[PDB]
């Protein structure tokens, strides 16, 4: 019922207790775990909402108050009487920064604190939609000096007046099939990337095509809109000593922005919460660019390294993937964008546990995530046993919307 | 039921049925996932049943299922319990037995080579010199004069667990740790309390880097003895880089013989504590974590700066390309010397191809991601993006508490 975690590189042993709170279902049971699935009425609100505010007034050391109370009853009777409430100012940035701190995927959580939550529940259309993702981007952004932020557009109501940002992010590249047979930019963009064009995007068709925002505001049918250019920061991809790399003619974006979840605080459902913070180099290097599945270079730059690909055995592949990661780490540390390498991300994600630890009893954490995709048991995560269990307030996926919204 | 499994690179989708013959708990329930937690005297009542299910199996897998020689084979085993408490295995159930262990394996990328495997039975051992004498025929066959073949050696079953063979060692061959009065470790550090051991024991230690542990060798429940391995028997391999040549001055070797000494062998019920079993080597088995853990040999440091990386920021990635130059040169001087080996491309994709194959034929393979998955290069071998589903079958292999901790001692 009290369970340790041993990190086997230090021998520390921590107890967790925070897991008793959890309160949703993993997918595994005590025949198979799941541990490595990618995915596995008013009745139910009010409970919802009395666990979520019971934990927002021990946060600031009021459980038991009056005010406590009072909040209580004020939302008890409100959906008593319109089947939904609305959450204050102070409990929505709460919920929004502890769905982060509850994010068990997420390796860069020792900065849950820092969020910079934009309330755009009045907003009404996807032109305020896009005018307030422009200036997210724009916050974020910092021209370079990234800041963490989450929008939150307005939570459901029947569920056909949903908001939802249709990209998976605010900044992607397009994908595009060729009579080649081959992909031309992010093969895992082509779905989408040929929703825009049948919704009236003029593609460049090139490698590295910003993607337009289609944006859905209360059920309607969703709209394109370019993000200004100046608000996309863009690094340049080089290397710190091979020349040629350069010529590759690569680039990546600056800002990481996850736009396609739905945030639950307190019962209630945010399908439109766009959140972003900053990179960790390998999210680039190693998926972004070496995935057979994305942009798959490794060939191309082995060659020019001249390696020997005549055998797996050589490490041609290996040798390759840490020159690109080099690469992307060094372009955007001099054209001085913030990312973070997955060694310094490990680490801090370390101290990180630690303190959820001792501060709160424990730390919701998937080890198939939180481990880098590349050098994993030279981080200090690899020796780190975790703990997986669902917390609330939570971001979750959330089935994409064209497949969902009746056109 | 059945469960399906995708493969997010191929789109390939699997459904599982076998894991319903699962019926041991694997640690995690709906609330929790302990996936990533190392570890999460038998009495009659409990025995017939796993024996009839382990019976059962082995005779569906011979298309004898319900036969007269399946039904005798029941009774028999029925009378032989209830009279003497346990059971004896046939030759043919014990190496059907040990194959299916090996094939149930959730945690071993090496599958793919189950059906291979060259099973020897001393189950009439008694000593200690008995079982010394078993485990030199065994490193002799296994080595092979470098082209490794797999085998395992199965000593007597436990009986009232007062009387047990262990092997003391946690593989058949390792190199000493010994903690230094300043602090520091020569040798082997994941070796020192087992080094100390031996040491208390008798053994003298020669206190160099790379001494080959002594065998310790419990018979019978008996107080264990020291054995030393033959050295002409005990294949190494001295490490270079094929452009490196620096490499070398470093003045490291492994052995050739990857042999886990220290699992329970579980097979009808029965209860097998010494069970070595030996196969070959994943190069990052040595390169990455032998090498390279901090709690290792950590040449991470000295293998940087003789290459001339910048070691001042990590985000120099020094750490990976060292990484990754000690690889090149494990894989490198083995399939120089002719020892057999296999790099992490090679193995998982191999694995894909018995996963998949173990899904046609069998409706299933359990397998641990967090232990399939290689610990270099992770996202660039097939099996990172392959979902897997975990369970418990028997045979199994399983861990057992260091028998010096459980021991009682005589004299
Ligand atoms: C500050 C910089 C951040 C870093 C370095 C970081 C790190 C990461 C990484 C490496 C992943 C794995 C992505 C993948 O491999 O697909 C991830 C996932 C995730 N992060 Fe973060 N994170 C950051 C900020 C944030 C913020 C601001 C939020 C929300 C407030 C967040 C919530 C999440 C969630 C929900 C996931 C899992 C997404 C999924 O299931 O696909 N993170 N994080
Ligand atoms: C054919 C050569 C083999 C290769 C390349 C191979 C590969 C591996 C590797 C890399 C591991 C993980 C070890 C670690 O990370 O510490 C492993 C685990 C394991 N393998 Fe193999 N294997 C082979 C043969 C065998 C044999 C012959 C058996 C038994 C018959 C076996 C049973 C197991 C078991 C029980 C584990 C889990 C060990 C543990 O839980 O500590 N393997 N395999
Ligand atoms: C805020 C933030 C920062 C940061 N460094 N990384 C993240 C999350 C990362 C950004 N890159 C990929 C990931 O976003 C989530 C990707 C979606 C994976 C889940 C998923 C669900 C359905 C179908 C799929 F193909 C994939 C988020
Ligand atoms: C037969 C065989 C071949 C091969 N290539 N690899 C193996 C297994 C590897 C070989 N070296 C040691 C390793 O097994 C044990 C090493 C780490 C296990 C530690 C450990 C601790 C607690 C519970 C466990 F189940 C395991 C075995
Ligand atoms: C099958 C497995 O669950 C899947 O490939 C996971 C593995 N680990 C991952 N880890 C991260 N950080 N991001 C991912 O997309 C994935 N994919
Ligand atoms: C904590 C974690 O489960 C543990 O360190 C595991 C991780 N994955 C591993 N994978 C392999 N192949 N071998 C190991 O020893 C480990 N260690
Ligand atoms: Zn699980």
């Amino acid at each position: 019922r009290f369970l340790k975690v041993k990190n086997w590189e230090t021998d520390v042993v921590l107890t967790d207790t925070l897991h008793l709170k959890s309160t949703l279902e993993t997918g595994c049971t005590e025949h198979i775990c799941m541990g490595s699935i990618m995915l596995p009425t008013k009745d139910q609100l009010f409970p919802l909402a009395k666990e979520f505010l019971d934990q927002y007034y021990s946060s600031i050391k009021r459980f038991g108050s009056k005010a406590h109370m009072d909040r209580l009853e004020e939302v008890n009777k409100e959906i008593e009487s319109t089947s939904t409430y609305q959450l204050k100012d102070t409990e929505l940035i709460y919920g929004a920064k502890h769905a982060w701190r509850n994010a068990s995927r997420c390796v860069g959580r020792i900065q849950w604190s820092k969020l910079q939550v934009f309330d755009a529940r009045d907003c009404t259309t996807a032109h305020g939609m896009f005018n307030y993702i422009c200036n997210h981007v724009k916050y974020a952004t910092n021209k370079g000096n990234l800041r963490s932020a989450i929008t939150i557009f307005p939570q459901r109501t029947d569920g056909k007046h949903d908001f939802r940002v249709w990209n998976s992010q605010l900044i992607r590249y397009a994908g595009y099939k060729q009579p080649d047979g081959s992909t031309l930019g992010d093969p895992a963009n082509v779905q989408f990337t040929e929703i825009c064009i049948q919704q009236g995007w003029k593609a460049p068709r090139g490698r590295f095509d910003v993607l337009p925002l289609l944006l859905q505001a209360n059920g309607n049918d969703p709209e394109l809109f370019q993000i200004p250019p100046e608000l996309v920061l863009e690094v340049p991809i080089r290397h710190p000593k091979f020349d040629w790399f350069k010529d590759l003619g690569l680039k990546w974006y600056g800002l990481p922005a996850v736009s396609n979840m739905l945030l639950e605080i307190g019962g209630l459902e945010f399908s439109a919460c766009p959140f972003s913070g900053w990179y960790m180099g390998t999210e680039i290097g190693v998926r972004d660019y070496c995935d057979n599945s994305r942009y798959n270079i490794l060939e191309e730059v082995a060659k020019k390294m001249d390696l020997d690909m005549r055998k797996t055995s050589s490490l041609w592949k290996d040798q390759a993937l840490v020159e690109i990661n080099i690469a992307v780490l060094y372009s955007f540390q001099s054209d001085k964008v913030t990312i973070v390498d997955h060694h310094s991300a490990t680490e801090s994600f370390i101290k990180h546990m630690e303190n959820e630890y001792r501060c709160r009893g424990g730390c919701p954490a998937d080890w198939v995530w939180i481990v880098p995709p590349m050098s994993g048991s030279i981080t200090p995560v690899f020796h780190q046993e975790m703990l997986n269990y669902r917390l609330t307030p939570s971001f979750e996926y959330q089935p994409d919307p064209w497949n969902t919204h009746v056109w």
